[PDB]
């Protein structure tokens, strides 16, 4: 309890300590809102300890009664002194001194850390948000919002949507509409400018929202020279040096390149195929990771000639039953595969055409492991082998910030790094699960423990996942091979089923394609281990799931509820056959 | 315990009580299925009082060991007697031996009662099902599988799906598709075949299911004489009687019409909707229902003159609030609405074209509460003003089945009707939620009950509901009002927001339409007491959190769950904005 207090009290920025029904405390909040002064408080009500609490402030106050007003560290007064201070226009200068220029640099404007933020300025916390994106190597780059924003799940998943509104104009005619689609085609250009232009205004919605957060934002790439020292450097190579209480690492990572001669000079990633000028064209995907697997299928549903290169396997570290459906319908609707092979190397057989915006032309050497060679052109490939960070641009290694082996922070289960008022969130932040909300929520509830005394932390367990797919694949928790791999098979069974949307019926789509499965443990009530399923809206369905299994859902507590019908999801509620009974899961 | 047993041995057909580690048990298991004896099984081994229950067991049986094996009540053997039976090919008359023609007849071949048929015979209950299908006014009538199937929520949301592929047809410009909007038109008798196609795959999968679970299927309408006796009336008006040990009402309801002038002779239904050989042109849809909405929403997407005339309230019955915003966006796309108008009468001004398949003309007048005079001209004109049982048509008064003022049946929480071997599921059951879901989950625990010694009730609570509509709206639990007057205003706290879905951006739909909210119970740890949703894929996104629900789900465990990026569903998990606070929902 002191141990909370003290952290509190040294870390928040401006923070009053309160009742809700103290008029005193009251007239505090009125005279700082009235005087446009942001701040954390908590009501010491509404907390079952709160008196133990009112009670050890007085080892920081010399008092134990609210209002008490602090200001990075110190105490300020009660009400009369708060009075005094605003009555004698003594309050701005006194909820402004700092040793630093700053309560919080968040370096990296993404996901994280323009949630992390908004949230901290909210409590009084002067913050700034410095964001830089270094070019790709043919010179593309984009505004304020990270990697989901710009180049990742925001124009994913738009391209996503443009790919099945493909499916949409085919299905189209089944129910009934008068469409002549050997006559349709779809525009590449037309499709990127609709994209960019809803990232634009989210770039922009960004910039708007720090303004009135008064957050100070700052296109500067940051480096972190000492604790509390960021070096900026500006668009014009113009150097300064800035101070901060907090800084919050949220950097993210970038494309890996393998290391074969024309990958860089030749090839691109997703960072530039989001906003490509010309249609890709007859695209050579090399990887196989969710990112390889969603760019494939979306060009190959806007008509393209699609091939994706694999070295091992689908979707490592997915279950893998799962993968492999996803890659079959995928094979089944037009992604050729050129399974267990490398790429050797890329040699150009023609340039971009900056002015007509077309594709070049690339031949892709590569070889087997059957030893047969590969040898095939393309007009783009795309490289999805991988991403990481580049932290030793943003480290000063004399500042004593842990880094693993991959080059990601290392961190306790509150973000902090090893040095203490310097903490890492989003990809960064080593072993936790690279996706966009759980940056938000770590940067957020950081933010609040930082500067309005809270203490939840994020909870990185069973975070639900989907994947893009051209058949959608939403996951929460264990995959079948880790469950078994941590309790044994005795103790596992797995419920499942295929299902058919009743969307696909009247399409003409496919029976016995779409699947789900629970993977429960025996000796645990039949708890719900993972959940996982194959099918339209994946995501959709597997969010309201993720609350339960968070609960501690089983068996019985999805055999118990009803399902609505006529959906997807319901299929979950009725569930029956078990793998080990050998029945066919087909219907 | 014994009261338990008593009733399961009375109960079953053929049941066999075992453990898991009986050599003995697994021999009479095969004998049997060798011999394609269906029964039921209960190992005591897995119970936590099998000890008491084998014990119990010696006053039916004289014996306390296991096998012990029971038809219709009555001790059979052990394994020694069974084989004894077997090997002198008695066993087939033996588990055949019944007072009655079946250990279950089934009236009416709808969810429920096929659902409860099929269970029931899989456990070696001798199962009939009749269905038969009173025609429409205008002679419309169709195959097995009761409403929801033929004329209900199967065609109706493949006729929602036809809609919604209008909005992808707009959609798919915006996302690059090129495509001459103004050249294309909806065939309604395209997509009426095509559901109706679907339709009779449903029909005969559903007969062919019973044919392969030995359930007789009677095409006759059944009259319950007494308790134990069905008068069947079959296509040729032969007569006669059939007896069975237990009975399963599950008949269904139909539409109800006004009792006005040109009503029957020249208005349908939804009975009639889903097959009309015709387009219905400029229509005219007299009701409010979740019903009327739908059938409105879809007829007007697909390019139809639509009208509503709604007397009061949208979806009475449903949370006030969500009902005006699907009313609205309805309004917004095209679905004119008579408010606060009721209808007088239907004057005919045009014969339906048989021979063109045309609809005709119809005058409708009526009045509207300010005085002023309804008269307007419509092609088509839909009643869904409400559905009613008809079991006068079913039940001779004299058996003693006690119905409520509304004609539905009044049953015990096991449904149970006030005769003791005669149950009721589904719509007829007075009091419970009309959906299909439920219904066949009633009429399978139900039949485990019955035939099985399973003990598991149906749970009616927060039972998860989509309503169809053009921008679909998804509820678990209470109304934000039910929740007020269940426990009062002060203790009522409502977290909201509006949303925009991804898909919307590029396609240039409305911001701030879309909307959620959570009501929760200040008092009891913030405990969600209702869901709401308005959004595309409403059904996706509510069903898996019907099941946090269904175990206790608090605002907290919603916060604690991580979203999935990018998805509607996902902003169930980030919500803040109180309805108390005043502060604006909007994004
Ligand atoms: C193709 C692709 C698709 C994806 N789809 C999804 C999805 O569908 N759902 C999901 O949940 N997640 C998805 N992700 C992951 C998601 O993008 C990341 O989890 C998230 O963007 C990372 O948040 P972050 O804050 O860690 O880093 P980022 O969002 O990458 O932000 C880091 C910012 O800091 C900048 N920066 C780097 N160094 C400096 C420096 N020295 N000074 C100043 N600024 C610097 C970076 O240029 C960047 O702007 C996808 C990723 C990719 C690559
Ligand atoms: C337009 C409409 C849309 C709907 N959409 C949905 C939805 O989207 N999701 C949902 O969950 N629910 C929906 N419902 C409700 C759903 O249809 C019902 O809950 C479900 O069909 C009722 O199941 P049941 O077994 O009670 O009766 P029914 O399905 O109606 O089956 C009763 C059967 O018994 C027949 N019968 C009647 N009398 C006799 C007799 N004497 N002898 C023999 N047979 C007889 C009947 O003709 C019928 O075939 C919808 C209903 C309507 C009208
Ligand atoms: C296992 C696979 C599959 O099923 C389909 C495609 C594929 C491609 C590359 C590697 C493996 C697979
Ligand atoms: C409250 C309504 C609304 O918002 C829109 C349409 C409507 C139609 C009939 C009755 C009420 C409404
Ligand atoms: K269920
Ligand atoms: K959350």
């Amino acid at each position: 309890t002191s141990q909370w207090l003290r952290k509190t009290v040294d870390s928040a920025a401006v923070i009053l300590f309160s009742k809700t029904t103290c008029p005193y405390c009251k007239k505090v909040k009125d005279v700082l809102a009235e005087a446009k002064i942001k701040h954390a408080t908590i009501e010491l009500d509404q907390l079952s300890n709160g008196s133990a609490i009112q009670k050890c402030l007085a080892s920081f106050s010399k008092i134990e009664t609210v209002p008490q007003m602090f200001v990075r560290g110190k105490f300020i007064g009660d009400s009369q002194t708060v009075l005094k201070y605003y009555s004698n226009d003594e309050l701005a200068g006194i909820v402004n001194e700092s040793k630093y220029d700053y309560d919080l640099i968040v370096i990296g404007g993404g996901s994280g850390g323009l949630a992390a933020g908004k949230e901290a300025a909210k409590y009084g916390a002067k913050t700034a948000v410095l964001d830089y994106v270094e070019p790709t190597p043919i010179g593309t780059t984009w505004g304020l919002g990270g990697t989901c924003v710009n180049v990742g799940c925001i124009p994913k998943k738009l391209m996503h949507q443009a790919g099945l509104l493909s499916h949409a104009l085919e299905d189209a005619e089944h129910f009934g509409w008068s469409l002549d689609r050997s006559k349709i085609s779809h525009n590449w250009s037309t499709m990127v400018e609709g994209v960019q232009s809803h990232i634009g205004s989210l770039n922009w919605g960004y910039k708007v929202a720090l303004r009135d957060n008064q957050v100070t934002y700052l296109n500067a790439k940051g480096r972190l020279i000492s604790p509390h020292e960021v070096q900026i450097t500006d668009k014009n190579q113009k150097v300064s040096t800035i101070t901060g209480n907090k800084i919050i690492l949220a950097t993210g990572e970038r494309p890996k390149y393998p290391e074969i001669p024309g990958a860089v000079e030749y090839g691109i990633t997703s960072d530039d195929l989001f906003s490509l000028p010309y249609f890709p064209g007859k695209t050579l995907v090399i990887g196989a990771s969710y990112v390889a697997l969603e760019c494939a299928g979306f060009l190959a549903s806007l008509g393209g000639d699609v091939t994706v290169m694999v070295r091992s396997i689908l979707l490592r570290g997915f279950d893998q039953q799962m993968a492999e459906k996803v890659g079959d319908y995928m094979e089944n609707h037009g992604v050729k595969f050129a399974k267990l092979c490398v790429p050797d190397e890329i040699k150009q057989l023609k340039v971009v055409d900056t002015e007509n915006n077309k594709p070049g032309l690339l031949l892709v050497k590569g070889h087997y492991t059957d030893g047969k060679k590969f040898e095939e052109e393309f007009e783009t490939v795309i490289f999805a082998v991988g991403r990481e960070p580049q932290l030793s641009k943003v480290l000063c290694e004399t500042v004593g910030v842990k880094l693993d082996k991959n080059g990601r922070v290392v961190c306790t289960d509150d973000e902090q790094t090893t040095v203490s008022n310097v903490y890492a969130i989003g990809d960064i932040n080593a072993g936790k699960p690279q996706l966009t909300p759980v940056a938000i929520q770590a940067g957020r509830y950081l933010a609040r423990r930082l500067f309005a005394g809270a203490t939840e932390l994020t909870d990185y367990s069973n975070v639900a996942t989907t994947v893009f797919t051209p058949l959608e694949y939403g996951a929460c928790g264990l995959s079948e091979e880790d469950a078994i791999e941590k309790y044994g098979d005795k103790d596992i069974e797995v419920y499942h089923s295929n299902f058919k949307p009743l969307e696909w019926t009247v399409a003409h789509r496919e029976d016995n394609v779409c699947y789900m499965k629970l993977v429960c443990r025996k000796s645990d009530n039949m708890r719900v281990l993972g959940l996982h399923v194959l099918g339209p809206n994946a995501g959709e369905i597997t969010q309201g799931y993720a609350v339960a299994i968070k609960m501690g859902a089983t068996k019985a507590d999805f055999d118990r509820t009803i399902g609505i019908h006529p959906t997807c999801s319901e299929t979950f509620t009725t569930l029956h056959v078990t793998k080990k009974s050998g029945v066919s899961p087909i219907v």
